């Protein structure tokens, strides 16, 4: 089997990237954020506190046919950006752009924090990361990937986002009219749970490129382009203006400027994040200082290729018995 889905910006700043997820029987179609570095599918529910639910399209397990209470399971969830969700688990018939995965656990929120009440356009997230990372107890859950794998033409899935515009995510199968050139593929660490892999340098604009390994994560649910500070230094020495704002939280820079590219290196290939791509607008509304897309990991732990960097390629993760990451131009 296969599955193809649309994956669609919530905004104009492509903050993160919704697709829709049919749960239950008859569906209900609810738009879920596809993290690549989280293991949990939990969505806004008839179970979530009212209050704390603001426009969210929510999972009514009593209306699905096919629902099941998971007896005694719980979660309790916690990202890097601080905010949290928790509840309890039914399973349930999940579907992915015709792609159909029996007895998912589907974590129904209890309790969110207030970052998702704030945005309307995300009613839940499927976790892509690998299934030790699930926070489901006492009996760990498995990922919709996990689920559908076997069932799958070839044990993949792929990540293709857009900038300003929608993109795809596709399970099982590579879309060979989806990039240019070949596709280089680079060793996985499976060690902490997340897609993690080997940068091997970087290039600021035209300049010469910097050989240099540079572990991290390949990460959908992140926004930005978390670096080690010295390569993110080197990065906004060549934009007049720019400085990082402790008070803003990162880098930002004149509104008026012109960004240079950014290059990673995947073996010995090259990803050239263009220049627009690290725009994030305005700090506030009217503000000439606009906030940076490439931003210090030193406070994080961890170096994360998010959505600026993964936009600009196409993004094959191969679930083979050991795993790999492919990048491609496109």
């Amino acid at each position: 089997s296969t599955g193809s889905a649309t994956t669609t910006p919530i905004d104009s700043l492509d903050d993160a990237y919704i697709t829709p997820v049919q749960i239950g029987t008859p569906a209900q179609t609810l738009n879920l954020d596809f993290d690549t570095g989280s293991s949990d599918l939990w969505v806004f529910s008839s179970e979530t506190t009212a209050s704390e639910v603001d426009g969210q399209t929510i999972y009514t397990p009593s209306k699905s046919t096919t629902a099941k209470l998971l007896s005694g399971a719980t979660w309790s969830i916690s990202y890097g950006d601080g905010s949290s969700s928790s509840g309890d688990v039914y399973t349930d018939t999940v579907s992915v752009g015709g792609l159909t995965v029996t007895g998912q656990a589907v974590e129904s929120a209890k309790k969110v924090s207030s970052s998702f009440t704030e945005d309307s356009t995300i009613d839940g997230l499927l976790g892509l990361a690998f299934s030790t990372l699930n926070t489901v107890s006492p009996t760990q859950q498995k990922t919709f990937f996990d689920n559908a794998k076997a069932s799958l033409d070839s044990p993949v899935f792929t990540a293709d986002l857009g900038y300003h515009a929608p993109g795809t995510y596709n399970f099982g199968f590579i879309d060979t009219t989806a990039y240019t050139g070949s596709i280089t593929y680079t060793a996985v660490s499976t060690k902490q749970g997340f897609w993690e892999w080997t940068s091997t340098g970087y290039a600021v604009g035209s300049g010469t490129f910097k050989s240099t390994s540079i572990d991290g994560i390949a990460d959908t649910g992140t926004t930005l382009l978390y670096l080690p500070a010295t390569v993110v230094s080197a990065y906004w020495a060549q934009v007049s203006g720019a400085k990082s704002s402790s008070s803003v939280g990162g880098y930002v820079f004149p509104c008026s400027a012109t960004l240079p590219s950014f290059t990673f290196g995947v073996g010995s290939a090259r990803i050239v994040i263009p220049g627009d791509y690290i725009d994030f607008g305005p700090i506030s509304t009217g503000s000439s200082s606009c906030f940076g897309g490439i931003q210090s990991s030193a406070g994080i732990g961890i170096n994360i290729f998010g959505d600026v960097a993964l936009k600009a390629a196409f993004v094959v993760f191969n679930g083979a018995t050991t795993p790999t990451l492919g990048f491609a131009s496109k």
